């Protein structure tokens, strides 16, 4: 580029519909919603878009209760400059006393970049469990939370539960068409959040809905496997804290969550 | 492709221009470096190919105020604001509202399922038959005379062809610096087609005016502009404002761009 310009404020604007799969599979009491993870890759998409380079990490992000997508409804997301980084805030209403309904910074990588990587041992973490989770199991369980994940979202296919860690294995349906441009699957993405119902489950008599609240920070190591295995732990009521690592089969680590809190709804 | 295909909006671009480029430091209007016209078209397409993720095909309606002097280092704002799927675009270097609009003018883009079409011009008969034949250096003196001392970078006319109602410029640009490969409209090429006017602009011997862009009624992209070429320059007609149709081709007469209604402006000395 010979005119290599740094970007001001900018309004990204996208119509969401419930033809889309990550919108109908998405049954929250009774009402198709928009997940929260989604929101997460919008922003992702828009700061790659405006700043012209890789995302590599999303900081203090804040989740109001889910946007209900009925039939169309339109997103605004507001990418304010923060020195090299951004931070983005999302609405469906433009008034000023309009609802946030999530918010975070975005961090870019620079051209010089260094590379880093991160691998965990898996093996130790698939025996040895208190207590196996099957794919059923976890997904009645969800339902009659409320949470009515369809297949699109059924990506978590066990949960090894520890004494003090849950090992999930994730698997992406083959019905999903996941784009090249795509780096973090909607359903991939929230089915990671989904895993950390290994601690959050509790009792059978509990059938309480938790729903992404807060996060700390996601980075991107590169780009996630479509099948592998997510590590979670507690980070330490109605709010539940976690840490959580995301990695293909062979423990090489792709995505690293830090204090991720989910809400009872 | 991308799962959400966002509609863009407003948004402001910050460069700061510095006279140490050579699309600057080359391009002298009565002894002052100044930013050349055509260099904000490629801003501008710069720009709006960023922000709206599609080619830039067309700048339409464009409007010029006086070059942008650059003494060091200078800041200069696009502001790109949506016209549906198009765009529009200001150029500024000072924020507040009373100060002057550099350059302004709309932004088209292409679609995915846009159809492929060429066009192609009958370039030999145009070598020959010329009224008058003037040399590169000759050209440039002639510029020289009238306040336009062009650096080596822009000494991009190495022929014209005078024809009775009509100017064929022969156009290649230097060895010195090769465009990037992301840089369609290299600024020394298209101010060369600017240049080419002359052909009609200089007038008499005794007049020595200097003519910059005012007004562009079109400039369509068909496709990457070589950089060896000829401009075939008709008067659009219709004493300051001189007003032209330009169309830039290889040799072969493949036309990668087409002007539409180009106006230039005298402009005095200080």
């Amino acid at each position: 580029p010979l005119f290599d310009f740094s970007a001001g404020e900018c309004r990204f604007y996208k119509t969401l519909s419930d033809s889309e799969y990550y919108v109908k599979d998405h049954v929250v009491h009774e009402k198709t919603v928009l997940p929260g993870a989604a929101i997460i890759e919008a922003a992702r998409e828009a700061g790659e878009r405006l700043y012209g380079k890789s995302v590599i990490k999303l900081s203090q992000v804040v989740w109001a209760v889910p946007i209900t997508v009925e039939k169309e409804k339109t997103i605004m997301i507001d990418l304010l400059p923060n020195q090299k980084d951004g931070r983005f805030v999302v609405k469906t209403d433009m008034q000023p006393e309009a609802a946030v309904h999530c918010q975070g910074n975005i961090i870019t990588c620079g051209d010089q970049d260094a590379s880093h990587t991160e691998r965990f041992q898996l093996d130790s973490w698939l025996t040895g469990q208190k207590r196996l989770i099957s794919s059923a199991e976890c997904y009645r369980d969800f339902r009659q939370s409320g949470l009515e994940y369809g297949a699109s979202f059924q990506v978590i296919k066990q949960l090894f539960i520890h004494e003090n860690a849950v090992l999930a294995r994730i698997s992406l349906p083959e019905s999903i068409h996941k784009k090249s441009g795509t780096l973090l699957e909607p359903c991939l993405l929230d089915g990671i959040f989904q895993s950390t119902t290994g601690f959050t489950s509790g009792q059978e008599d509990d059938h309480t809905a938790y729903l992404p609240f807060e996060l700390g920070e996601l980075e991107i190591l590169h780009a996630p496997s479509a099948n592998g295995y997510a590590y979670i732990t507690a980070a330490d009521d109605d709010v539940k804290r976690f840490h959580i690592l995301f990695m293909d089969e062979n423990g090489s680590v792709s995505l690293k969550i830090k204090n991720l809190a989910l809400k009872a709804l």
